[PDB]
């Protein structure tokens, strides 16, 4: 099970992690993946999940998305978690990139809540382009469930710690 956690509140737990290495060690119930409405596991999270899925993931993702259209922006599907967890749930946190209402991230976190535990990345951090400290402040303040967050990025974890409040 989950180790090596810094507590930040009654639920949501940090550490400074790679998500991939930190499935295949746990292999939680479900790992979420910062997707994209088409599913398309490029780059960040996604690429990254998708690679260690030896591409089964999007191979997946696609037949998902051939049967029932994109995601919305702020929305979720559950999908296998392959060889990385029973379970990952695909999360569309709005991409400030292309424009997407900012406001939409508490949606995505809303998506947590139907879940007991997560392993999960800070949505819409990273190359989906918002701030990651206002990422962390909308996931405690969202998610109910136990949420276990990997943050890549040793400075941006030593960064969202110390100014956490
Ligand atoms: C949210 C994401 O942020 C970064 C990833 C890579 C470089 C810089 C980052 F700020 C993470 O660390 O998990």
């Amino acid at each position: 099970s989950f180790s090596g956690y810094l507590k930040l509140t009654d639920n949501v737990y940090i550490k400074n992690a790679d998500i991939v290495e930190e499935a295949k060690k746990v292999k939680p119930t479900v790992v979420v993946n910062a997707a994209n409405v088409y599913l398309k596991h490029g780059g960040g999270v996604a690429g990254a999940l998708n690679k260690a899925t030896n591409n089964a993931m999007q191979v997946e993702s696609d037949d998902y998305i051939a049967t029932n259209g994109p995601l919305k922006v702020g929305g979720s599907c559950v999908l296998s978690g392959h060889n990385l967890a029973k379970h990952c749930l695909h999360v569309v946190g709005p991409n400030v990139n292309k424009g997407e209402d900012i406001q939409l991230l508490k949606s995505a976190y809303e998506n947590f809540n139907q879940h007991e535990v997560l392993l999960a990345p800070l949505l819409s951090a990273g190359i989906f382009g918002a701030d990651p400290i206002h990422s962390l402040r909308v996931c405690v303040d969202t998610v109910r469930t136990n949420v276990y967050l990997a943050v890549f990025d040793k400075n941006l974890y030593d960064k969202l710690v110390s100014s956490f409040l």
